[PDB]
């Protein structure tokens, strides 16, 4: 298992534009294309994404190259930022991806505000940051996602997901 394979798991794969968990206007695996109510608006940004005219559909190849530039953009922001990399920096690579999860679905600034649970995190104490984790909208919201995440942390072990 790796963080593709992962993420794939949780988000899904879909070739025409559908909403998401929120009501925002995505597509493929799980890139979000704009909060804005219009659908017009979301076939705009897919098409500047795509860079052709694409009707609201897209290929396979297509998503997969959304996919690999949003993975690569989220260890991006995850280095750059002066919260998170500490954090990252600390973990083994089982619990990297675990984060890169997180970040991917809400975004650096969304997890940077996990201020307690990335101190227990890199303190390593497991148990109580999972029980941290689970006291949010997170996880009140999308339970079966943030369950596996959660027990990622936990474990260090990719059990969750197979
Ligand atoms: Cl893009
Ligand atoms: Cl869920």
């Amino acid at each position: 298992m790796n963080i593709f394979e992962m993420l794939r798991i949780d988000e899904g794969l879909r070739l025409k534009i559908y909403k998401d968990t929120e009501g925002y206007y995505t597509i493929g695996i799980g890139h979000l294309l704009t909060k804005s109510p219009s659908l017009n608006a979301a076939k705009t940004e897919l098409d500047k994404a795509i860079g052709r005219n694409t009707n609201g559909v897209i290929t396979k190849d297509e998503a997969e190259k959304l996919f690999n530039q949003d993975v690569d953009a989220a260890v991006r922001g995850i280095l750059r930022n002066a919260k998170l990399k500490p954090v990252y920096d600390s973990l083994d690579a089982v619990r990297r991806a675990a984060l890169i999860n997180m970040v991917f679905q809400m975004g650096e600034t969304g997890v940077a505000g996990f201020t307690n649970s990335l101190r227990m995190l890199q303190q390593k104490r497991w148990d109580e940051a999972a029980v941290n984790l689970a006291k949010s909208r997170w996880y009140n919201q999308t339970p079966n996602r943030a369950k596996r995440v959660i027990t990622t942390f936990r474990t260090g072990t990719w059990d969750a997901y197979k």
